């Protein structure tokens, strides 16, 4: 019962500006870090964030009792005392969650960190925007997610088989494909790792 059961509910759950950090993380292949008393509600939030990736992009720990560094996992799960090393709390490159007891899931209290630094990349926007208007239905939710990651991937596709091979030539073709920008770069080089 006390688990994320979509997207929506972890944004609404964690708030706005924390998801959103937790999602750009994500979708940049930086690693996710839960600490957790709940093996099961930590599962939960995997099963959920890994919605956002493609399939081979995902590399989870679910539930250690170390910590473990990124080459070892992208997605990790931590029990309450394990102790992250300073370089990790400190990195703009990992994002930490934290979850307590308090004083669906009002019983716990939620702390997202991360090392400070933005703008994209595109697809975040696109589905933050989507999660923020509750006059949305699941389903509609569900099949844009599925479809802007599709959409994603061919970008990757299509760049993965047009390097095969000037160098400015590939801005501007990806200009054309709306994904020039650096984060959209560096999330497309990520989403390459996905692919053969």
């Amino acid at each position: 019962l006390p688990v994320f059961k979509s997207l929506r509910h972890m944004r609404q759950v964690l708030g706005a500006p924390s998801f959103r950090m937790l999602a750009w993380h994500v979708l940049m292949g930086n690693q996710v870090i839960w600490k957790s008393r709940d093996v099961d509600l930590v599962q939960s939030a995997f099963e959920v964030l890994r919605t956002m990736l493609p399939v081979g992009c995902v590399r989870i720990i679910p539930y250690s009792s170390q910590y473990e560094e990124a080459y070892r996992c992208n997605f990790l799960g931590l029990s309450p005392h394990v102790q992250i090393p300073p370089h990790v709390l400190s990195s703009e490159f990992a994002v930490i969650v934290e979850v307590h007891a308090a004083a669906s899931l009002s019983k716990y209290e939620f702390v997202v960190t991360s090392g400070s630094p933005r703008v994209g990349p595109t697809i975040l926007n696109k589905i933050e925007a989507a999660l923020t208007n509750q006059n949305l239905s699941v389903d509609v939710v569900d099949q844009a997610l599925v479809a802007l990651k599709e959409e994603w991937m061919n970008k990757v596709k299509v760049l993965f088989k047009f390097t095969k091979v000037p160098k400015e030539d590939t801005q501007k073709l990806l200009s054309i494909l709306g994904a020039s920008e650096e984060d959209n770069v560096k999330l497309l080089k990520f989403w390459m790792t996905g692919l053969s």
